[PDB]
């Protein structure tokens, strides 16, 4: 508890790498309206003429929420160069959060003329959700996380949430959740908030190559014992006669030699050119999507399963629905243009990953005979088979960190789809709201509501600070990595930087996978 | 029971930061010509929106009404069953994998 | 070579900023950076405080040394001061260097 001439916080924004552990701290400056005049609504896909893929029932709050689950929220751009540079892998281990230097200010408008003027008597609630009793709206990929830039101010998200609708209708077993019926804790200008959070233990993320693939791990220069059938006929001269005939695995073989591994799981997707005028002519993003089937209604699937974007060379192709795609700062909402939007590319995991636009393999169909010819049929998806290995998608500087694993019976393999950290215990939502202050109420009493309200809003600043674990590198490789780094030619302006208006944008999607591992 | 379903975990009032590619040809008022055009999750697009999970496995099954006048005339409860093959021996997959007897 | 001290490791930077005051945000969420801020301010007092060594003259010589030193006649301002409208000048500028040593 300050005064109203007490500073409740400082700012910290900083880095610090020691051993194997960095910890990173950002300071933001926000502000928080109030949202839907201090009411909760109930918000339905009715009237909107939605298609049933699109139908929704659900709540929107009075209450807004803190995001900082993305990358670039916590590590800069050279933190990030740090990061993956040098690094095999990382993951959260602890978090710590505070708000401070609260200001309520009231809006008074006449005429044309707005006045805003301090309260110094009003209130903020916040809380957490610390038993994760409300809806889970992180781990969405939502905007309106802390900004990349140290010195943006942003604006607070409203909360909301959905339920189990029937089209635009609710069901019985619906649920409607009053965040005033949590307790939270109440700020006048003098008073902080904190809380702290503990990352349960979760994988490294990989953030490496494989410097060999799995079809290639045998010894180049010795056979193996074990034989293959090479032929079904004999050469001869004269005519094709049946036979069978067997070779041991050799070095020039390496296509037919046995081997211990699989690759990882597939689920085709339709392949697109970057170059207009490869593709074909119709709208087919919706109607060759690759898509999924929930209680008779169809959901897209993006990014899907982790796989390679291309094989080489064909770097000019994507998955329709299966990479990340983030906007730039010049992208609008809807239908921009290819140069608007950052498509990334998930080349690195072609050592293990089947690619994404092809089929997973073959598989015999039938069974042959001297009558019936040997046909096989191409497998566009295929689930789990013991012996399979795979890499789990890239994260990336603006992408999301964590995601929370849905309560359920059971998983497999429950690492977020986007990427970044599975958590059955995420870091907690953080709800905050403008305090309603009624307007002079009249001077008889009436039953009624209270409709009338003082207009006001909030700012203060927030800090969020993440102690990450590093993975140290221990490779004998000989000859020099690959390395992300800035380009040393002269431009007009520097990568990840503001430009002669203030704008910060950053120029391209940057991975974590460019060291290297044997495989 | 779950009070919400896989595909609406999303907040319904907030767009996202990632695109996805919403149209392969533009419409123009004159002919439809190839494009490349993305449009950044919202929420009136909740199908074509980016998700981090998916439903679980699923063996598909033949659909019966408990009408029988709905039914296919024919006795397909052997012959349109799903069966798994265990040692050249056929058997009736039943109840199978977890999955709703039905929708909405 | 502007004259003074060298130093590896000078006085720092000491930097300061009003810090942003957005104002009123409008009712719906925007992810657009706010470019809408009350217009403020501030003012204060600073204060600097610097030891000096002094470096004694050790001379023998016998006669007087030169000084700096002010006029002694009559002028219509005094150097080093304000005027009637209260604006300070500094009449010249003045070095260190009057005393002597030997070589």
């Amino acid at each position: 508890a300050d005064g109203v001439g007490n500073a409740s916080g400082n700012w910290h924004c900083d880095s610090t790498w020691l051993g194997d552990r960095v910890i990173t701290t950002s300071t933001r400056t926000w502000a928080l309206p109030t949202y839907n005049n201090h009411l909760y609504k109930q918000i339905s896909s009715a009237s909107t003429g939605a298609s049933n893929d699109n139908h929704y029932f659900g709540y929107s709050t009075p209450w807004g929420y803190f995001d900082f689950n993305r990358f670039h929220c916590h590590f800069s751009p050279r933190d990030w160069q740090r990061l993956i540079n040098n690094n095999w892998g990382f993951r959260p281990k602890r978090l710590n959060f505070k708000l401070f230097n609260i200001q309520v200010k009231e809006v008074t408008t006449n005429d044309g003329v707005t006045t805003i003027a301090n309260n110094l008597t009003s209130t903020v609630q916040v809380f957490s959700d610390s038993e994760y009793q409300l809806p889970y709206v992180l781990g969405s990929a939502h905007q309106g996380c802390l900004p990349p830039f140290p010195a943006d101010v942003f604006m607070i998200p409203q909360y909301g949430y959905l339920t189990l609708n029937n089209g635009s209708q609710a069901v019985g077993r619906s649920s409607f959740y009053c965040l005033e019926y949590f307790p939270s804790q109440m700020l006048r200008t003098g008073n902080n908030f904190t809380f702290s959070y503990t990352f349960e233990e979760v994988p490294f993320h990989s953030s490496y190559a494989h410097s060999q693939s799995l079809d290639r791990l045998m010894n180049p220069l010795i056979d193996q014992y074990l034989y293959y059938l090479n032929r079904t006929q004999n050469q001869s001269g004269s005519a094709q006669n049946k036979d069978l005939l067997f070779s041991r695995g050799s070095p020039a073989g390496m296509s037919v030699q046995p081997k211990n591994w699989l690759p990882g799981p597939c689920y085709r997707q339709q392949r697109v050119s970057k170059t207009k005028t490869d593709n074909n002519n119709s709208n087919f993003t919706w109607t060759g999507a690759s898509k999924y089937n929930l209680n008779g209604r169809e959901s897209i699937i993006n990014p899907g399963t982790a796989m390679a974007s291309h094989k080489d060379d064909e770097d000019k192709f994507f998955p329709m629905s299966g990479v990340m795609i983030f906007g730039k700062e010049s992208a609008g909402a809807s239908n921009t243009a290819l140069d608007n939007v950052m498509i990334t590319d998930e080349e690195e995991i072609k050592a293990t990953n089947p690619v994404a636009t092809e089929r997973f393999g073959t598989v015999a169909v039938n069974f042959q005979s001297s009558s019936t010819d040997p046909a096989t049929g191409d497998v566009h998806a295929m689930g789990a088979l013991p012996g399979m290995v795979w890499q789990d998608r890239d994260v990336y500087l603006q992408g999301p960190i964590w995601a929370k694993i849905p309560h359920t019976d059971g998983h497999f393999h429950p690492s977020p789809l986007m990427g970044g950290f599975g958590l059955k215990n995420p870091p907690p939502q953080i709800l905050i709201k403008n305090t309603p202050v009624p307007a002079n109420p009249p001077a008889e009493f009436s039953a009624t509501k209270f409709a009338s309200f003082i207009t006001q809003y909030s700012t203060g600043q927030v800090s969020v600070e993440i102690e990450w674990e590093l993975q140290k590198e221990n490779s004998k490789r000989w000859n020099p990595e690959v390395q992300y780094t800035s380009n040393y030619a002269k431009s007009a302006n520097v990568d990840f930087t503001v430009d002669n208006n203030g704008l910060y944008t950053e120029p391209r999607p940057i991975g974590t996978r460019y060291l290297t591992r044997p495989l």
